[PDB]
Parts: C-alpha cells; sequence; structure tokens
C-alpha cells in the first residue's frame, strides 16, 4: 500500500488516539457510522447527506485513500459537523463532540511542517 507520508503517519496516529480507551466517554458515538433505523433517526439521511464516522476514517487511511493530510482533517471535521448540524445545541452527544474535537484539533496543530 505504500509508507505513509509523515503529516499522514501523524494523522494516523492522531486517530488511534481518537479510537483508544483514554477518550472513550466521549468517543464512542462516533466509532460506528449511524444506524438511522437502529436509533429511530428516521429524518438523519434527509438532514445529513454525507455521513461520516471514525471507523470509515480508519478504513480510508488503511487503504491509502487520503492523499494529504488536509483530506483526512475534511473528514474527522465533517464527522463533527454532522453532528451539530443533526443534533440540537444542548444535546449529551453534542458536548462529547466538542470535546472529541478539542482533542482532534490541538493535536492536529502539532503537525510536522
Ligand atoms: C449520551 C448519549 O445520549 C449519546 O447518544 C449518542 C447517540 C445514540 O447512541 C449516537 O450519536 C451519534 C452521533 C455521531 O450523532 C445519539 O443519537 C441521536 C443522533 C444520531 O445523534
Ligand atoms: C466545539 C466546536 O464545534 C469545535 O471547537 C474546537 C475547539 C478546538 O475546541
Ligand atoms: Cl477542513
Amino acid at each position: 500500500m505504500g509508507k505513509l507520508s509523515e503529516q499522514l503517519k501523524h494523522c494516523n496516529g492522531i486517530l488511534k488516539e481518537l479510537l483508544s480507551k483514554k477518550h472513550a466517554a466521549y468517543a464512542w458515538p462516533f466509532y460506528k457510522p449511524v444506524d438511522a433505523s437502529a436509533l429511530g433517526v428516521h429524518d438523519y439521511h434527509d438532514i445529513i447527506k454525507h455521513p461520516m464516522d471514525l471507523s470509515t476514517v480508519k478504513r480510508k487511511m488503511e487503504n491509502r485513500d487520503y492523499r494529504d493530510a488536509q483530506e483526512f482533517a475534511a473528514d474527522v471535521r465533517l464527522m463533527f459537523s454532522n453532528c451539530y448540524k443533526y443534533n440540537p445545541p444542548d444535546h449529551d452527544v453534542v458536548a462529547m463532540a466538542r470535546k472529541l474535537q478539542d482533542v482532534f484539533e490541538f493535536r492536529y496543530a502539532k503537525m510536522p511542517d
């Protein structure tokens, strides 16, 4: 598949961290694709045109779908944005998203040049 670039190695590290036990208390809703029918959110796919979640990001990284760090970051941010779009701003899951996004943005900002 070829070695990830230095920047994508950093991205992969961030991704592993987002999936790790120490963040699980707020990361878990983002682990897998939203199963709209299971949750009874029958409007989800009308509102969210481009679903994204951490398992999908992981598969894309493994498959070398991301050609650079920017493409990776856009997907992670899309995942958070979908949460902010679908849910009311006082929802517990929105607070979880904000916390995980803090983890993400601060470490993404430490990207090697
Ligand atoms: C503390 C609990 O209320 C957290 O609920 C999460 C869930 C239920 O497991 C899944 O959220 C997935 C994110 C990606 O939106 C909230 O589900 C409602 C819509 C899908 O957000
Ligand atoms: C909570 C906002 O949607 C995302 O903020 C990220 C910042 C690094 O805390
Ligand atoms: Cl972006």
